[PDB]
């Protein structure tokens, strides 16, 4: 019911074998106890962060899902919408928090514990019977495709907020959403670094008493955030940020962009919005860093009002 900021958590990845052939100084450190982020210069000049939650090199997405993930899940489970993206340059590792790796256990994304999680709790709630959609969506140069439709080439119009069209799949158990991210991943635009992509999962619940709870859970995973209409949505969402926090802006510019328009309820609307800012810990990325630091600490301001959305009758 109550106005609600959005949580902002930056996940530093470890360094990659090319950082540590090339011998590349650390120049982000972190202190998680009070979400500390600093970022040093090649003098030794620091900037210094804070975020609500700050993972270094060693840090799992089982930590991170535990923390921040698990409670807006939760929520979702009870009728609030949630939603969950990446923010990063290209290589910082949004992909790697959002799904994950399978061979090492504590390393798997929010995407498939946001599956195990949701079809876990509607089994063991007696007093709720639940029915789970999964939409996915890309947006390659302001172009809208369903990577679940029947024609997975095709642009999609939206009219308002909703896709107007797009394949709402349902899903039974846990490998039933397993099934449309693998399949989804092989429509992706060839003809992954400039597009930006929505997995929706939508958890209707229905309770003894007879209202009906709808809530829906978005899995974003934006484009890469370096510096150079193939990048409007990404210049459009930090303009919309800009509006939402700068204090003067009373009309807020979502209709400048396919991805701005869509994500509208979770930038300043009801839902519990989080933000994931990836950031890699080389001294040659220190510029892309600072940017995505600075990006994320703004967004920190955002004031969303997430309700319940349950009917009753």
């Amino acid at each position: 019911m109550a106005a609600e900021s959005v949580r902002v958590a930056v996940r530093c990845r470890p360094f990659n074998q090319r950082e540590k052939d090339l011998n590349t100084t650390l120049c982000v450190g972190m202190t998680p106890n009070v979400g500390q982020v600093n970022l040093n210069a090649p003098d030794g000049a620091a900037k210094d962060f804070t975020f609500d939650g700050a993972y270094f090199m060693d840090s799992t997405g089982e930590q991170i899902y535990n923390d921040i993930v698990f409670p807006l899940v939760e929520n979702v489970i009870e009728g609030y919408n949630g939603t969950v993206f990446a923010y990063g340059q290209t290589g910082s590792g949004k992909t790697f928090s959002m799904q994950g790796i399978e061979t090492i256990p504590a390393q798997r994304g929010v995407i498939p514990r946001a599956f195990d999680h949701i079809f876990t709790a509607t089994a063991t709630t007696e007093n709720v019977k639940f029915l789970v959609h999964c939409s996915y969506l890309e947006i390659y140069n302001e172009e809208v495709r369903d990577l679940l439709g029947a024609d997975n080439k095709q642009k999609l119009e939206i009219k308002e907020v909703y896709v107007a069209g797009l394949s709402m799949h349902v899903c039974h158990d846990v490998p039933a959403c397993k099934e449309l991210m693998t399949r989804g991943f092989n429509n992706r635009h060839v003809g992954s670094s400039r597009s930006h992509s929505i997995f929706t999962v939508y958890v209707e619940g229905m309770t003894e008493t007879g209202s009906i709870r709808m809530g829906k859970l978005n899995l974003v995973d934006l484009a890469g955030s370096e510096r150079q209409k193939i990048n409007l949505s990404l210049s459009a969402l930090g303009n919309v940020i800009s509006a939402l926090v700068d204090g003067k802006s009373k009309h807020i510019p979502y209709r400048d962009s396919k991805l701005t328009r869509l994500l509208q309820d979770s930038l300043g609307g009801n839902t519990k919005t989080i933000m994931i800012a990836c950031v890699s810990p080389s001294s040659d990325n220190y510029d892309e860093t600072l940017s995505t630091l600075r990006y994320a600490n703004r967004a920190k301001n955002i004031k969303n009002k997430p309700t319940i959305n349950e009917d009753p009758l």
